[PDB]
């Protein structure tokens, strides 16, 4: 317990642009005690260096499961135990039930369908000459893809969106509480309706049959929490990827022109976007399961640790000229998806969605431009991006 | 125990060029029960898929501590417990002793010296007009860099090399163990020469003080074995990266000419070598501590797992047109340094050692060329490289 820097006190220059602070801090060291901005201005360690971001993602002394300390956060209570709030051996078991669904091989078999979705959205959007890229394009593609994968297409997406939006960028203690208890219910309703059809040849179908079987493979509260995460992690991350993409592209016409000149560079741009504006700014819940250290810095048992994945993406030791967006940038290991046991299950899917989305849009909009200012940034440290992206072509 | 892909049945073809075989296996699936080529032909699961390689490296069910199942290899007993034969918490305790020395900040401080060393090696070497690159350049640089770092002042480099070479590629039973004891003699005596000397501020200094202040933080057995791993891992890998690098460039003249023409590309180029001819072909000892699955293949408890890193580097689904060497390659996440708790401690160092070496040399030898046939490949699944590389300039 000592000198805290309150990130609130940087105002909203820091929400809009966290990097010159991240940098300032990274020069002073790799790890520092921090109160995050309001609302729900949380405190604990922030990791801002790559090498330490990487290594703390792998450190077996960091836990994600607070019930081992007697604490029991909301999402745990109302959703259940899910992938990001458990450690091995339960992590392993729950993970094994869904890994085969999300391999490169299987994800590639969705290409034609993701392409077809993208074509219909651009068809629908193009003729009106201008729009919110999010409502019109970048939201519906992932939320349609993930609902089809599960599969549950007649879902109320708008209720879903708003609940999902709240739980990843909480506006306050009550709203948060409300949305969690509202989504728990919605999910309970959803699962039952899926149980009430029979021949569900799909991951949630498979998942409901697994729970019903009297192995501890999958509990009822785990089944709810699985679908919570599959649906939510699919959604805001990928919307933001696609949107941060186009946004940074159009704020860097050098590179965009470079890219249209040679569309083989496309995938290398996506990787630069993921480095430079990675949709997950700050990694999810971790605390010290024992006394340990990260820099020279002693972290005591109990302290939370927050790994700055976007902070690491602009480490100059790892990424020379970190504040420059270069497609032709030298192979450039980032941490946008994590590392270690909880490395993103959706990475191949995300990469596919985002690549197909961005190619098709750029092919079908030679004159795409901003028009003009982008919408509100959600609150909290989890998500990096904007809710509305007004665009024209 | 079931079907065995005997890797020996392929002959010297495989040892020379394993990639077409890896590709044939990977096309069937990503994991296979194998028999390593002779000598001391060994059985286990070889992982040949990128996605499965990453997961396996992070999987908490694989152990590297054979003692936990009543089995002691020549390295463990004779050298001691060191970083690649322990799991957490022993691993966590040992790695803490040394992480601070191998950081990016600290490594970069060595750039003047590594350069100075690279130049001394080239000034001496360049007038003779031709040389074995290994004896004259690639070997001495890493063995010098690491020795200073420790710092073991004057080293018998001709003896150490032979010992080290043998334990990293064993030729037979009698030679292997002999090398371990002959090497276990030298380290002990290297350790005591340091013990019997004026205390100064370097890693071995700090290590030996820790041994003396024993609260099980560092046992003398572990002290030998730490000095073992750092000297040995420091040397084979880096020599082989420098060598693999020069040789791949000279067998691919367009790409070299592209690099000669634009030396900013060097770094991408180096990362492409690591992907294409990674010095560590197959990662070190791992076994299943409980029964598991890897690509939907059932792994019994006790089965060895061999994670094929170079195999992963030619995986079509992670790297398109994998058997093309492309200085301009894009998104290209490889696994040449591992992943998870045991990720290379020395990667920023290796990258630095290699980059200096390749630049200085390429800048001072504009008509560098092969002359003619390269040396023999050592045996075993650990090292991918040749042991004598004759060049001219
Ligand atoms: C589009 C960009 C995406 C990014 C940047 C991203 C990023 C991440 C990150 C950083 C984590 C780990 C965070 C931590 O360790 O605390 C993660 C985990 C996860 N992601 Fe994603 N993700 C993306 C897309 C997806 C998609 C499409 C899905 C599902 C369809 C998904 C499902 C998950 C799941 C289930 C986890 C938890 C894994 C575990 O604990 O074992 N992600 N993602
Ligand atoms: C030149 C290229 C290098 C490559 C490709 C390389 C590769 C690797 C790989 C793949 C591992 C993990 C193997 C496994 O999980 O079984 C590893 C571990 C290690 N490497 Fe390297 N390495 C290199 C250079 C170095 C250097 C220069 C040093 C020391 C100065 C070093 C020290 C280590 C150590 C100490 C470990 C063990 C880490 C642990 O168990 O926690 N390496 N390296
Ligand atoms: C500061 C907000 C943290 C809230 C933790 C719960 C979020 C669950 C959704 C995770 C999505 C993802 O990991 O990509
Ligand atoms: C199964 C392989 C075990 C080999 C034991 C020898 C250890 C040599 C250390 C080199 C480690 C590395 O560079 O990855």
């Amino acid at each position: 317990m000592g000198n805290v820097i309150d990130l609130g006190e940087y105002g909203a220059r820091f929400t809009e642009d966290p990097y010159p602070v991240y940098a300032e801090l990274r020069e002073r060291g790799p790890v520092h005690w921090v109160r995050t901005p309001p609302p729900e201005a949380f405190e604990g360690w922030l990791v801002v260096g790559h090498e330490e971001a990487r290594a703390a993602l792998a450190d077996p002394r960091l836990s994600k499961d607070g019930t081992k300390k007697g604490l029991t956060s909301l999402d745990v209570e109302l959703m259940g135990p899910y992938l990001l709030v458990v450690d091995p051996p339960e992590h392993t078991r729950l993970r094994s039930l869904v890994a085969r669904a999300f391999t490169m091989r299987r994800v590639e078999a969705l290409r034609p369908r993701i392409q077809e979705i993208t074509d219909g959205l651009l068809d629908e959007m193009l003729p009106r000459g201008r729009a919110d890229l999010v409502d019109s394009f970048a939201y519906p593609l992932p939320i349609t893809v993930i609902c089809e994968l599960l599969g549950v297409p007649d879902i109320d997406r708008v209720t879903f969106r708003a609940l999902s939006n709240e739980i990843v960028a909480p506006t306050g203690g009550d709203a948060e509480l409300a949305a969690y208890e509202r989504l728990a219910a919605y999910l309970d309703e959803l699962i039952d309706d899926k149980r009430s059809t029979a021949p569900a040849d799909d991951l949630l179908g498979d998942l409901i049959r697994t729970r019903a079987e009297d192995d501890d493979r999958l509990s009822g509260e785990e089944l709810r929490a699985m679908a919570f995460i599959l649906l939510v992690a699919g959604h805001e991350t990928t919307v933001n990827l696609i949107t941060n993409g186009v946004h940074t592209l159009l704020t860097h016409p050098d590179q965009l022109a470079a890219l249209r000149a040679d569309m083989t560079l496309l995938d290398g741009a996506v990787e630069e976007v993921l480095r430079f504006e990675g949709p997950v700014e700050t990694a999810t819940y971790r605390y010290a399961a024992e006394s340990m250290e990260i820099g020279g810095t002693a972290i005591a048992e109990g302290d939370p640790v927050m790994i700055g994945l976007d902070a690491a993406g602009r480490d100059p030791a790892r990424h020379p000229d970190p504040h420059v967006f270069d497609i032709h940038r030298a192979p450039q290991g980032h941490l946008a998806f994590g590392h270690g046991i909880h490395y993103c299950l959706g990475a191949p899917l995300a990469r596919l969605e985002a690549r197909v989305a961005l190619r098709s849009l750029l092919e079908r909009c030679p004159d795409l431009a901003l028009d003009g200012p982008p919408g509100a940034r959600p609150p909290g440290m989890l998500i990096r991006g904007v809710r509305r992206l007004p665009v024209r072509w």
